[PDB]
């Protein structure tokens, strides 16, 4: 049993909320939020600006210290840094962007990460911003994610998209 709330089960794993992830983040606190993060570790807008927004930039001024040390992450890599007041550990998994031409394929490498975290509060990678879209994106999730995933989608109309077209 855990606490999460209000999700509807899409399969044995998945699971899915209209929900805005900062405030689901802060009212659980689970052990892994996942961030929707750039190699650059550069939380501008989006998922990861909303999230560091809520950190009071504490997000970015660790992840600027991470860059420094050990240089950009991989499209379809991650990391795993402090989860600061909204959980105990961030996720930060990099989808492919296809506003910059990034190869979707990599989604699925990007999805792997949550494999090594039992149980996840995460958005649709590679969405929003980034350009997927995501029913695909969701197809992924499900198709490569074994562990517990709780999935936020801020959008109340792409939320019911979402639901009323999952296979
Ligand atoms: O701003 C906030 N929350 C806030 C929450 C989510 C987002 C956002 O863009 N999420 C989408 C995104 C962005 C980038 C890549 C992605 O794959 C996705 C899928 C995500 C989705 O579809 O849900 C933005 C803002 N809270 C403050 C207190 C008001």
């Amino acid at each position: 049993v855990n606490s999460f709330s209000g999700y509807l089960k899409l399969t044995d794993n998945v699971y899915i909320k209209n929900a805005d992830i900062v405030e689901e983040a802060k009212k659980v606190k689970p052990t892994v939020v996942v961030n929707a993060a750039n190699v650059y570790l550069k939380h501008g807008g989006g998922v990861a600006g909303a999230l560091n927004k809520a950190t009071n930039n504490a997000m970015q001024v660790e992840s600027d210290d991470y860059i420094a040390t050990n240089g950009p992450l991989k499209v379809g890599g991650s990391c795993v840094l402090s989860g600061h007041n909204l959980a105990k550990h961030c996720l930060h998994v990099v989808g492919p962007n296809v506003n910059k031409g990034e190869d979707i394929q990599l989604l699925k490498s990007a999805y792997e990460n949550f494999n090594q975290h039992e149980v996840l509060l995460a958005p649709l990678l590679s969405a929003g911003i980034f350009g997927a879209d995501p029913i695909h994106s969701l197809r992924v999730c499900v198709d490569t994610v074994r562990t517990n995933v709780y999935l936020a989608v801020f959008d109340k109309n792409l939320y019911d998209k979402l639901v009323s077209s999952f296979l």
